[PDB]
């Protein structure tokens, strides 16, 4: 009923985002990014991960399947 | 040539939103939320309402003609 | 191959923005503004320019082949 994606998280310039949210939909099932940016979750296979952190672009990303997934995440356009 | 928009600012919980900003349109007339989230405003009954407060994505209502309206602001999905 | 754009940059009032990042496109070639809120950027004639300032919403203007240009900065409907 479910499957585990194993994911790793990286800022555009391949580094690891460490401690980002990785969250299935809008639910409560959700876990956070290692030392390595790696983060295991047992989600739907038809569903959808959302990956935030902080000074990034929070991203939605389709599961699709996939038990391993890379995530890039982008910087925020604007500061306060 | 108003109507007074007696309106209700709650979270996504139904918590009241204490401080909201409440204002017509982009004009100058504008309230907060008192307390117990409440507002009163006179506004042309044709008019929309953007409702923020810090935390919350800025929301526009229309008024539709309606002396009581609800508002259920959503978080924001960043920080820095 | 460039031209050079002297631009000036303001708020909704008229007022410069001072220190504002102007920016060719995604690029390294960036500029910031003076005590004036003018800036000078060599650029391609057809490329966009991205403007950027703390409280501000970020802005793409295309160049349209334009030696001098206005920007007019909003301000960021959130915050935090
Ligand atoms: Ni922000």
């Amino acid at each position: 009923q479910q499957i585990t994606v194993k994911g790793h998280v990286v800022d555009a310039t391949g580094e690891p985002v460490i401690g980002a949210s990785v969250i299935e939909g809008k639910s409560t099932n959700g876990t956070i990014t290692d030392i390595d940016g790696n983060f295991s979750l047992n989600v739907s296979a038809n569903s959808a991960l959302t990956i935030s952190f902080v000074g990034y672009k929070t991203q939605t990303v389709s599961v699709n399947g996939k038990t391993a997934l890379k995530v890039t995440l982008q910087e925020l356009e604007h500061h306060h």
